[PDB]
Parts: C-alpha cells; sequence; structure tokens
C-alpha cells in the first residue's frame, strides 16, 4: 500500500541480481492491483510465468525463482499464494527479520517433508545456475562450474550416508559450527 516500501522490493530484489524498469511506485499499483483482480493473490503457473517474463526477461523462467514458486507447493498445478510467494523469492537476500535459517529448508525441501535429500538439493543448485547465463557461466573458475560439481561441495560438507536425510532441526546445528558452511551455502 506503502509506495515507498515498494522501494525496498526493487532494492533487494536489485541485489538478487534482478533489475525492473519498473519503477516502485508503479509495481505498488500493479502489486496491489494483481491482488484485488484476484482472489486475495492466488496465481497460477500461466499467469506466475507471464509476471515472470514480464519483470525479469534476462533470467530464464526457468533458473531461478521459477525453481522457488514451483517450491512453495504447485502440487497438480492449482494456485498458490502471490504474496507469501513473493516473499519467499526476497526472503533469500534480503536480511531484515531476524528469522532465516531455518526457514530456508522451506523451499531446500522442494518436496516438503522435513528432510532434505540429493535430489531436491540438486535442483536448487542447477535453478541458481541454470538462471546465470552460459556465455558468462564460464567465466567463473572450471572443477566448480557444474550443478553436479558443487552438489558435492555442500552435500560433501555435512557428510551423511545412513541417515542420508537432513531435518529441519540439524540443518540449523550443522550450520551453527561449520561457519566456512556460510560461504557457498549462499543461495542466491
Amino acid at each position: 500500500g506503502n509506495s515507498k516500501s515498494g522501494a525496498l522490493s526493487k532494492e533487494i530484489l536489485e541485489e538478487l541480481q534482478l533489475n525492473t524498469k519498473f519503477t516502485e511506485e508503479e509495481l505498488s499499483s500493479w502489486y496491489q492491483s494483481f491482488l484485488k483482480e484476484c482472489p486475495s493473490g492466488r496465481i497460477t503457473r500461466q499467469e506466475f510465468q507471464t509476471i515472470y517474463s514480464k519483470f525479469f526477461p534476462e533470467a530464464d523462467p526457468k533458473a531461478y525463482a521459477q525453481h522457488v514458486f514451483r517450491s512453495f507447493d504447485a502440487n497438480s498445478d492449482g494456485t498458490l499464494d502471490f504474496k507469501q510467494y513473493v516473499i519467499a523469492l526476497h526472503m533469500t537476500s534480503a536480511g531484515k527479520t531476524n528469522q532465516k535459517l531455518e526457514w530456508a529448508f522451506s523451499l531446500y525441501d522442494v518436496d516438503g517433508n522435513g528432510t532434505i535429500s540429493k535430489n531436491e538439493v540438486l535442483e536448487i543448485v542447477t535453478a541458481i545456475f541454470k538462471m546465470i547465463s552460459p556465455e558468462d557461466t564460464k567465466h567463473l573458475p572450471e572443477d566448480e562450474n557444474t550443478p553436479e560439481k558443487r552438489a558435492e561441495k555442500i552435500w560433501g560438507f555435512f557428510g551423511k550416508k545412513d541417515d542420508d536425510k537432513l531435518t529441519e532441526k540439524e540443518f540449523i546445528e550443522g550450520t551453527l559450527a561449520n561457519k566456512e558452511i556460510l560461504r557457498l551455502i549462499q543461495f542466491e
């Protein structure tokens, strides 16, 4: 409702490597009127994609955000809240509210069952990287440019073979200690 509070969206998203020629005041009028036109703010993929491709073109609508929107839930298509979703898109590079650790497990657990497995982690990694443009994804050093090349760094960090299932509880501890994890785990 407050255009000023809308600026926090452009600045925050900007960091996520996603600029929007749409001024903050504009998104405010569109955001409120998007939620007013629709029931509270329940939109479908067919709709999300449009907004996604209309707001963030160069970003492969099948990279980061796409993976995020699909992580909220979206089981058999149906529809999901756009507001809560937007938060999940911003609650990944901001830093206003305190809680933020155990909150990640949400998009981290694509399926959503209090258990993180290889597959899930493989998705996230790919998503972020997928967003990165090829001609650009080459600049970064090799031996660490493939989604599977890194999946070994993150998953290999914790180290698990028996109870190879990370819960929302340890997910907070395995990170409370090892400080070198906050360096790469950075899921932008």
